[PDB]
């Protein structure tokens, strides 16, 4: 960086002479590479007070800089209001030069602060990975905790006034020179990419683009053969129900980066919440292609399933064929595409459906209210093995075409036993127990209907007050969930309503529209969800249940979706969530 | 920009103050803003002279720089090389904290001077750009010219010094630091975003993939529809050879952007020597997706003639409207998607057709040399204006499935009369000459083909010798246009070849691999572009010579995608070309 600085690292020389002295390699020896170590960490202790030396001092002219700008501004509001009153006497013109230079100089305060923090933030990285390296030279007594105790905190680290100071300055700033709006600021400082690594990579976006065109394309063809080619066959049920796991995976996959995209720009802080790496970003384009990558995959199974299968191919080959293309995927353990990303999921799976065991995070957490959503999923790979196993024709190749309870209340119940184990870390009340309440509400519900359908079908004549309670089941199960989604959940219809009518006190997203039209929908979606669980658990009502159920699983996913916008962006700014 | 500037511009505010007067605005009012000019054209000597002298000591310091540079690089070379002989007694250690402390110099010194670069550049378009304003303002007696005599010379854009610095920097650098290798030299010195202006924005690569993947996807359809339903009408010659034309121009532009990318990434320059706007960039990805879009408009027309119409509509008609939609878009003369490059596009046409009138530059013989090998595009829209004005069933809709050697020979025609209005301006013999020779072979062959084609068909005896005669006149074609490929419009097979073999004495390309493929397959593809002229004109040869034909013009175009490499890179390297 052609910046000031001296070292800032000290590159890779702490490496090439512990390599030097490491390379050459008990009695005294021991002893000298002990001291060899303890020269090593005094510089490390000496990079350490050199970085809070120049953060500290840069801080503060950082701070100074800040309040004389406060002052000139504010010299420059007054200028303008009320104070002077194309050419206007000249005096709106001299405003005007007023403004220009303003925003300059903010423009070049805002590059310097960027620049700091990522000097601070290229620090941490650097020294953290060279203690990490020390510590793999062989397993020191210091670094390791050591090195957490004198890293962690590090004074030039542990002043979290940067993210104060930018956060403060762009509110600040649009308050007044840009009205509020982001798209003025955005457009006089536009996102320089340092910073953000390239964010969307040339290639990235293009093969974004070549995936969504193969996938549009192919839906096309896909609606246009199913038009105009269905006939033959007049049961497609089992075909339907085998691919809505295929369809909600991705379009669930497909909303995700699309909520990526609305947490990066719209000023909400997602890495942080979730723990990611702070570098290891998965933009918006990398979720969005590999969505359209398994859609292609998906589309041309479907395909093949219709039109000609490569004329002598068991055709049940190909819904097969295409579920283990997407779990080796997923499994692969070798070092190929994503394998960060992959196995970072792998171990969050690992994490969440083995609960409690392990701690809750927040990433688990969020995972384990998404399969509460997508538990459609685990429906269909349920009847996928049962077909596949029980109902299949193994030799015959003319054509594809009371546990499921329990498989659908797994999700509420790992969602249960994660919130216990929270209860049971915390100690504490509502909203904590709350939630397990609600959770349970799903088992009540369930297994009441189960009870319910499976009397009827036997004839008992007293289903009159089973049905009864299921209403009542029913019912107080949507009221719970759509108040804890309202008020603890979003902080929505608070007492503190203030400026905002019905909403929250302080708001992220623009328009308080989007705030109106996601509550609304999510007031009557929520019925949705719950019938469509139940109908297509043990309503038992045939003809029209797999057809329903198909038509709510992708609205559920939606809801889903405006759900994740309204949590995390609660999570940022008032964040209560009990993590951190 | 955070560099070293005071004003480099003065903004806006001559614009600022000149709106103060004019708005305001004979006696001696007319004298008060002649004198008021006068002074803005002495701040804009004001201008003149600190620009000069900023650009003067910076180039200055930038030679001083690279004198000591070169003397440090020199002292490196000779401490490593016989001056010394992981640890290997710690001198290879020395050697490379040398080589990364010579690198990074050297990399801050290639940041300097492409600043440099830019502020000149920036300076240039700016004030040009302020004098093109005041001479709107009322066409002012200076500014105009008098502005260009005191711009275009601007004795600090006077000294070209600045590209012969940047290109000995890169050839030095590359020449040990590099091991004259483009990606070493690329990994360290990875193309700061500044200077070209986000080159391919993320949503024209977006674009170019969705439209990519569309295409591809349509062909595959396209090759399946056509191998498992053509059958019905034993006469698809008629719409293979009226699309022809339009793959032809899919493929050309497919290519031409595949030859921007090449002359970019290559570093060969190539808006210099088209005169284009130096902020005016065509980067590969925007002639990519406009080819891309073309394809599809082709593709999709292909698919509505082959299946079905949409059930009563003259299926005639999808010719004629993809090609009235390409018509259309080459020639709206709105404000819409890329006007600037359409209307330029556009002017180059007239200025290329009509001739010689106009002066020749080089986009006009570029453009000429083209329509040279495209001739099959004017033959098919010919073969389209005759069938749909005389063939055609005006009523029925049941399905659409002597001047032919003058529109051949109107693109030689062209360039012919081109060549003759250079050597009108020039006065020259060869090479000037010769090429009007060369480019009047082709009538010379093509008429003699056609007589000799009639009279056959006529019947006559002396057919024999008006055979004999176009066999010698077509190899006296060939071998004339493959010596002028080769000797004075490529630079290979020189008398200085040196180093490299049977090559020119310098190359830009890295492989040489690369350079005798190409003249191999010209040598055996130009025998094949006078073969598909020929037959496709006049030889006659029936349920055969479409098929010959078309199975030879993509490759021509592809001779032509070879022959613009290496002939743009002929014309920035030796930069023959009689132009400038």
């Amino acid at each position: 960086t052609p910046e000031w600085r001296k070292q800032y690292i000290q590159y890779e020389a702490f490496k090439d002479m512990l390599y030097s002295a490491q390379d050459q390699a008990e009695d005294t020896v021991k002893r000298y590479f002990a001291k060899f170590e303890e020269k090593f960490f005094q510089t490390c202790e000496k990079e350490l007070a050199k970085i809070n030396t120049f953060y500290s001092e840069k801080l503060a002219e950082a701070q100074r800089r800040f309040a004389t700008l406060q002052n000139e501004l504010q010299s420059s509001l007054d200028a303008q209001k009320e104070s002077t009153g194309f050419h206007l006497s000249h005096e709106e013109r001299v405003q005007h030069r007023n403004i220009k230079d303003l925003k300059l100089a903010f423009s070049e305060f805002y590059l310097s602060l960027i620049l700091l923090q990522n000097y601070q933030n290229l620090n941490f990285t650097g020294f953290r990975k060279i203690l990490k390296k020390h510590d793999k030279i062989l397993e020191t007594s210091r670094g390791a905790d050591w090195r957490v105790a004198h890293v962690e905190v590090a004074p030039f680290y542990t002043c979290k006034k940067i993210n104060q100071l930018i956060s403060e300055t762009e509110a600040v700033v649009t308050n007044e020179l840009e009205d509020g709006d982001r798209q003025k600021a955005m457009k006089r400082l536009r996102v320089p990419p340092l910073g953000a690594a390239q964010p969307a990579p040339a290639w990235t976006t293009f093969r974004v683009g070549l995936f969504c065109g193969i996938f549009i394309v192919l839906n096309i063809t896909l609606v246009l053969a199913a038009v105009f080619k269905l006939e033959t066959d007049r049961s497609i049920w089992p075909l339907i129900r085998i691919y809505r796991g295929g369809f909600l995976l991705i379009e669930f996959l497909f909303l995700l980066g699309i909520n990526t995209y609305g947490w990066r720009q719209a000023g909400v802080n997602h890495v942080l919440i979730f723990e990611l790496n702070p570098r290891s970003n998965l933009s918006h384009q990398h979720l969005f292609e590999i969505a359209g990558f398994l859609g292609i995959l998906w589309c041309l199974s479907l395909l093949a399933c219709f039109f000609a299968p490569i004329s002598v191919i068991p055709t049940y080959v190909y819904p097969l064929a295409l579920y283990g293309f997407m779990v080796f995927f997923l499994i692969n353990p070798t070092k190929t595409f994503y394998y960060k990303s992959r196995f970072w999921l792998l171990k969050l799976l690992f994490r969440v459906f083995t609960a409690p065991f392990h701690k809750v995070g927040f990433a688990d957490f969020w995972l384990a209210d998404q399969l509460n959503s997508l538990s459609v999923i685990l429906m269909d790979l349920e009847y996928m093995i049962c077909f596949y196993s029980l109902e299949l024709k193994w030799d015959e190749s003319k054509g594809l075409l009371g546990v499921r309870a329990i498989v659908q209340c797994i999700p509420a119940w790992l969602r249960f036993i994660q919130c216990l184990r929270r209860y049971r870390d915390t100690k504490r009340a509502f909203p904590h127990l709350v939630n397990a309440g609600k959770y349970s509400t799903t088992f009540f519900m369930v297994t009441f209907a189960a009870l319910y359908s499976t009397h009827k079908e036997r004839g008992h004549s007293d289903t009159m007050v089973f049905f009864y309670l299921w209403i009542v089941f029913y019912i107080i199960s949507s009221c719970y969930t759509l108040i804890w989604d309202l008020k603890m959940d979003w902080g929505l219809f608070d007492k503190n309503a203030g400026e905002n009518t019905f909403l929250r006190e302080e708001i992220v997203y623009p328009q308080k529209a989007y705030y109106y039209c996601a509550i609304i929908e999510d007031v009557i979606l929520r019925f949705a969800w719950t019938i469509q669980i139940s109908i297509t658990s043990t309503t038992l009502l045939p003809h029209s249940g797999d057809i329903i159920a198909t038509v709510f699983a992708p609205l559920e996913v939606f809801r889903r979706f405006v759900w994740n916008f309204f949590r995390l962006e609660n999570e940022h700014l008032n964040n209560c969530g009990e993590f951190r």
